């Protein structure tokens, strides 16, 4: 039905919590110029925290869509990857999340006694 029990676009804002999101004025307080392993990011891009790619999708995927996620449109979530920057693979995974969450079943207190 229209109501899918707390969509996912509740789950989305949940990870709003970290962004670091606000270049005002000095990002940086002076560097060290002999940089080691720390990091070395470079033109090509690089993964490393799964919530931080989790917002960004927040906003491209259609909140309509996320209320019916049974509705995996393999075409529209092709374009909406390229907004987030990520791919459908990253999205396929997110729903396949809600697999484990049939793990659940393990405990699936539910009730099991109509009568």
């Amino acid at each position: 039905m229209e109501k899918g029990t707390f969509t996912l676009k509740d789950i989305y804002k949940q990870i709003e919590a970290m962004n670091k999101m606000g270049p005002v004025r000095k990002i940086f307080e002076m560097l060290p110029f002999g940089l080691g392993l720390k990091v070395d990011n470079d033109v090509m891009e690089m993964t490393q925290e799964k919530m931080k790619k989790f917002r960004v999708i927040m906003d491209s995927m259609t909140e309509e869509e996320l209320l019916n996620p049974k509705i995996i449109d393999s075409s529209r979530i092709r374009r909406i990857a390229i907004g987030s920057g990520t791919s459908p693979q990253e999205v396929k995974e997110l729903l396949n999340y809600y697999k484990t969450m049939k793990n659940l079943m393990k405990k699936m207190k539910k009730n099991k006694l109509p009568i």
